[PDB]
Order: C-alpha cells, then sequence, then structure tokens
C-alpha cells in the first residue's frame, strides 16, 4: 500500500504543469515500513532529459535527494512521472527505461486536469502490478525529531 497527503497530490500535480509540455520526473521520499510507503514530501527534480513523453531517472538528482533525505532522516520510496496530455500505465518502451528491480513508478495521467488518474506502478520482471493509493489529510506530524 502506498499513502500520501492531498498537499503531495498537489505538489505532483503542480510538478506536473510546470513541465508540461515536457512529462514531470522526480522522486517521492518519506517513511517506508513494512514495505508500505508513505509520501511526506515530494522530491521534483524535473526532467534530466528532453524527452517530451519518456522520462529520465535524473542521475545527478538522485544524489541530491539521498542527501536529502539522509539530512532529515526519510528513505526512498519510489518514483514518479507523468504525460503530458497522454494517458497513465508504462509504455513498451517506457517501462525499457526501468533499470531496477522491482521499485514503485508513478505514472500520472494529465490528459485532463479535472480528473488526472493518479496510480503506482510496480515494474517487476514477471510484469507490472498496481498499487493503490490511499489518501491521508495531514502530514505525518511534521519532520517530526526531538
Amino acid at each position: 500500500m502506498i499513502t500520501l497527503t492531498k498537499k503531495q497530490m498537489e505538489e505532483m500535480l503542480a510538478h506536473a504543469r510546470q513541465a508540461l509540455p515536457n512529462e514531470a520526473c522526480g522522486l517521492l521520499g518519506g517513511r517506508r515500513d513494512g514495505d508500505d510507503r508513505w509520501v511526506e514530501r515530494v522530491y521534483p527534480l524535473n526532467n534530466l532529459d528532453q524527452s517530451p513523453e519518456h522520462f529520465s531517472m535524473d542521475p545527478r538528482e538522485q544524489l541530491t535527494a539521498v542527501k536529502d533525505m539522509r539530512k532529515n532522516g526519510w528513505v526512498m520510496l519510489g518514483n514518479f512521472h507523468s504525460h503530458p496530455a497522454t494517458p497513465a500505465r508504462p509504455s513498451a518502451e517506457d517501462k525499457r527505461l526501468a533499470f531496477d528491480p522491482s521499485l514503485s513508478y508513478l505514472i500520472i495521467s494529465l490528459a485532463e486536469p479535472q480528473k488526472p488518474v493518479c496510480k503506482s506502478f510496480l515494474i517487476k520482471k514477471d510484469g507490472v502490478d498496481e498499487e493503490e493509493i490511499i489518501l491521508k489529510e495531514e502530514l505525518e506530524h511534521h519532520h517530526h525529531h526531538h
């Protein structure tokens, strides 16, 4: 299961339109426990590629993002990339860009802002599996540190 807040959805949505007409990629940070993931911060790394529909894994930005997570004490949950005006789900060539074992790839459909399809796809060897997104009204009690 994956859980994120309204604010995170808003953050992803903002990043999506921000990147247009290019596609919007980046990472998701927060806490992962019981294999489940809670997105407490969206990491807009911006499209390190030049493609409009295909994404990059933002190599340099990865090092920046992990460096950030080490500062606050969070972990890497997965990544997300949104298509400009095209639907969700990973395409044949799009999926080939997955040089990972079975991470979480969120693909957002910005075909319409009235109904942007947001799902989390697990790209595995055997195939792609769907993870459902649960919303949280509030953040996980701020950065939390005594």
